[PDB]
């Protein structure tokens, strides 16, 4: 059963394919992920994750902040997130008013943004019983790897580096700050981070420029940000860049507390 269950079958063969991880190497970086973000080690549970934070966002949605939109979100990734699990579904023409049809939520797309009608407990009540429906899980990586994934892998292997560890650290640092844009993104961390072939010493010099930044707003509230990205430098530092057979390692190093 092991870590392979927190996925789906088609999205491990996914994951392997597009990534060169597997289930335990995903599980673990998700396990890091997921101990900034929401606190919490049991990520699964975030598959249905749904809220309204008062964000002017709509409602964020899943593993990696998607929102449906609103005032201060225009470009969500939301609707991308509904259209391809009418994609995995089966639909021949794909789109997010057809997964919310599937869904029977009363909503639709209006531009860029989804309109929902329906209320916060009805919305999300929908979206917290597709925790294990595979098809939504499924979709929930394959836009995860649209949106910040596929980035990161091209951005390690443009170095020549593929490692758990390093793949895991740049998804963390596009998630949390973005892929591309400014100098606070991945994209930006990584242009001052030298030129090093050596992946130790690379990522080292990466977490080094990161930790500058990291607790800015609005990325973490202090020390959330500094202790966030000590997590994967201490991975490096123990030589464990494979992330596999360290279920001790994670507990230890996810090991402080939140604010």
């Amino acid at each position: 059963a092991s870590p392979d269950d927190n996925f789906s079958p088609e999205t491990l063969q996914f994951l392997r394919n597009n990534t060169g991880l597997d289930g335990e190497q995903w599980n673990n970086i998700m396990k890091l992920i997921n101990k900034p973000e929401q606190d919490d080690l049991n990520w699964i549970k975030y598959y249905g994750y749904c809220e309204d934070i008062e964000d002017e966002r709509g409602y964020t949605i899943g593993l990696f902040g998607a929102t449906t939109g609103g005032s201060r979100d225009t470009h969500p990734d939301g609707p991308d997130l509904f259209k391809a699990y009418d994609a995995a579904k089966g639909a021949s023409n794909p789109s997010a008013d057809g997964a919310l049809k599937r869904l029977g939520i009363n909503g639709k797309m209006k531009g860029s943004i989804l309109e929902i009608k329906d209320s916060e407990k009805v919305f999300c009540g929908k979206i917290k019983k597709l925790q294990n429906d595979a098809a939504w899980r499924k979709a929930m990586w394959e836009t995860f790897y649209n949106v910040y994934i596929r980035y990161s892998v091209e951005q390690a292997r443009q170095r020549g580096f593929t490692s758990a560890v390093t793949i895991g650290s740049f998804v963390d640092t596009a998630l949390n700050q973005g892929a591309t844009g400014g100098s606070d993104t991945l994209q930006g961390l990584l242009a001052r981070s030298g030129s090093s072939s050596n992946e130790k010493t690379f990522m080292k010099n990466f977490h080094a420029k990161r930790t500058l930044v990291v607790d800015t707003n609005p990325y973490n509230k202090p020390p959330n940000g500094k202790n966030r990205v000590k997590q994967w430098d201490t991975l490096v530092d123990m030589g464990k860049m494979n992330l596999k057979n360290v279920d001790s390692e994670i507990a230890q190093v996810t090991d402080w507390e939140m604010k």
